[PDB]
């Protein structure tokens, strides 16, 4: 069949997988979006999955980094790459 991709490629995007690290439940969530699209989006889409606020949550990494919502997705790709986790920020800036 042509055209029946159950994943989105449209061609150059990065994928993110972002799990839950502060709940004890890891369900990993998959985004697949061109460099074009911000941290802001995939974030939102991520904690969507999670059930959680986008506008006060953070995006940390497997290691140890706690990534914000604001970078473009090729620089997330490029600088970290499909290691992220969804953590709701306590404090002002986390």
């Amino acid at each position: 069949m042509s055209g029946g991709t159950a994943a989105t490629t449209a061609g150059s995007k990065v994928t993110f997988k972002i799990t839950l690290t502060s709940d004890p439940k890891l369900p990993f969530k998959v985004l697949s979006v061109p460099e074009s699209t911000p941290f802001t989006a995939v974030l939102k889409f991520a904690a969507e999955e999670f059930k959680v606020p986008a506008a006060t949550s953070a995006i940390i990494t497997n290691d140890g980094v706690g990534v914000n919502p604001a970078q473009p997705a090729g620089n997330i790709f490029l600088k970290h790459g499909s290691e992220l986790r969804l953590i709701p920020r306590d404090r002002v800036g986390h």
